[PDB]
């Protein structure tokens, strides 16, 4: 799983890796769902509807370090899992990461 995630994560683009089954990944879908992100800039990547599930997480691991669900990526910069994203949203550092790249409206 190399060109898989690398082809989706790009500067000024938000992408979330989830597993439709664990409520934590859903939390990431629930929050960023309320974020005024540009057009098709925000997405939700179900590493299950593509097979090689372990290959992507195995890649998320080497790409970032943790293989937990979810796995968000503001631009090519990873922010962490779900508990990581929220910590940033309430802190406001999140929208900032979106601002420096212009991922928001
Ligand atoms: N709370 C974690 C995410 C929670 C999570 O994803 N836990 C389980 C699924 S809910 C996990 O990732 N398991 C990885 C596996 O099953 O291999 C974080 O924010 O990093």
């Amino acid at each position: 799983a190399q060109e898989f995630v690398n082809s989706k994560i790009q500067p000024g683009k938000v992408v979330v890796f989830i597993k439709p089954t664990c409520p934590y990944s859903r939390r990431a879908q629930e929050i960023l769902s309320q974020l005024p992100i540009k057009q098709g800039l925000l997405e939700f990547v179900d590493i299950t509807a593509t097979n090689h599930t372990n290959e992507i997480q195995d890649y998320l691991q080497q790409l970032t370090g943790a293989r937990t669900v979810p796995r968000v990526f503001i631009g090519k910069d990873s922010i962490g899992g779900s508990s990581d994203l929220v910590s940033l949203q309430q802190s406001g550092e999140l929208l900032t990461r979106l601002k420096q790249i212009g991922a928001l409206q």
